[PDB]
């Protein structure tokens, strides 16, 4: 089993590139079956969601161009198929497919082995009705097709508004969209659909509004970067960077994330698409509490702790989102940081400098903690159960290598 293997204290400095948004190109990809012509994706994340997702439309008869971090897909080939569930039980957000197919053929049959019901929730005001034979489900639209409908979501949904908003570009009629995510890749995929000849409005907002339209042409999108991988190395560069520039970053979705850091003293000076942290000093302890985005984002409160025990004082973290997200609090300590938890509270107080330990990441997030606690401590850090950070942050350890850490992968 392989691990980490960190010698602290050395600081960093150069580039480093945010890949693409996961939650996004995982709804791009499907929407493109929409399209009449090829579509190209530009600065496309090489994960296994993306490889698992080419798959299945090769299968269905699209042809795909896969080079650099650039997908070519043309829709024009692609078959009306049942999909295995063999094939789409590996994938994070097959259900993407669903208001694909429907928009394009007017039904679609699922394969099946509950949050998946506002989505047919959705599909059922704008005329797709359900129906299970044996292992299967087959989402069938009237035979006018797909209409508009006022829909209100009983639940913040980022999966269910997608989905709504695909299945509703070519439809008939005007569909509403109330209490909608607002999530940035909600406006990642309306950017797309948009490009293609479609009509929303409101993307980003509480209310969307969508006008369907009969025929769909082809476009380049250029992918949106992963705000959490963003916010993941602003963190480390502002713990124990001297010199480093986050590119291909977007400053407006870490609006609050960005608060923050201004409110410990985080000096930095944003250009472009590219965020340069300086090196810091004199920092303030603050209090973080998680919310739905444009909130703090719970997915940051990790990767930010080691971050807040650089600062001087105490804080107080929060999640309301997660109430249990603390498994990092404990290994952490481990490393000799004044980090404790009581209820669902986690008290802090940074000022002292860490020491290399043994620690296990728990989860995805609270690795990424430990890596940069790993280059901040002083001596020898090693990480167990590094399996899926690996795959959470993709060629991190040869990133990290390009900014002058010691950090390194030992196969034990």
């Amino acid at each position: 089993m392989r691990k980490i293997v960190i010698n602290g204290g050395l600081p960093l400095q150069g580039e480093i590139t945010i890949s693409g948004a996961k939650n996004s190109v995982v709804a791009l990809i499907p929407a493109i079956i929409l399209a009449d012509d090829v579509v190209t994706l530009d600065c496309v994340p090489d994960i296994s969601d993306v490889a698992s997702l080419v798959e299945i439309m090769e299968l269905m008869g699209a042809t795909v161009k896969r080079y650099d971090d650039v997908l070519e897909i043309d829709p024009r080939g692609v078959q009306n198929i049942p999909m295995p569930y063999g094939k789409i039980n590996s994938l994070r957000a097959s259900y993407y497919f669903y208001g694909s197919l429907l928009g394009r053929f007017g039904e679609a049959t699922v394969g099946l082995p509950r949050p998946i019901d506002l989505h047919l929730k959705a599909f059922e005001a704008m005329g797709a009705t359900a129906s299970y034979e044996g292992d299967n489900m087959k989402l069938s639209a009237k035979d006018t097709g797909l209409h508009g409908a006022s829909i209100y979501m009983d639940t913040v949904s980022v999966g269910a508004t997608i989905n709504t908003m695909i299945a509703a570009v070519k439809a008939n009629g005007r569909t509403i969209i109330e209490n909608a995510a607002r999530e940035p890749e909600i406006i990642d995929v309306a950017t797309l659909l948009n490009n293609m000849g479609a009509h929303i409005r409101g993307a980003g907002t509480n209310i969307i509004i969508i006008d369907g339209v009969e025929r769909l042409h082809g476009t380049r999108h250029q992918v949106i970067p992963d705000r959490i991988e963003a916010g993941t190395y602003i963190s480390l560069a502002a713990a124990v960077g001297k010199g480093i520039r986050i590119n291909n970053v977007l400053y407006e979705h870490l609006e609050g994330f960005i608060a923050k850091l201004e409110e410990m003293g985080v000096r930095m000076t944003v250009s472009e698409d590219s965020i340069f942290v300086e090196e810091q000093s004199n920092l303030k302890a603050i209090n973080i509490k998680t919310a739905p985005y444009p909130g703090f984002a719970t997915d940051l409160q990790q990767p930010l702790t080691p971050l807040l025990l650089r600062a001087n004082g105490r804080g107080t973290i929060v999640d309301t989102i997660y109430e249990k997200r603390v498994n990092h609090v404990f290994e952490l300590a481990k490393m000799d940081a004044d980090i404790s938890t009581t209820n669902g509270h986690i008290l802090y107080t940074g000022g002292r400098d860490l020491r290399g330990a043994s620690v296990k990441a728990t989860d995805l997030r609270a690795g990424a903690a430990l890596v940069i606690a790993g280059l901040m401590a002083e001596g020898k850090t090693e990480i167990t159960n590094i399996e899926f950070i690996l795959r959470g942050y993709s060629d991190i350890i040869e990133k990290l290598r390009n900014l002058g850490a010691d950090i390194r992968l030992v196969e034990d």
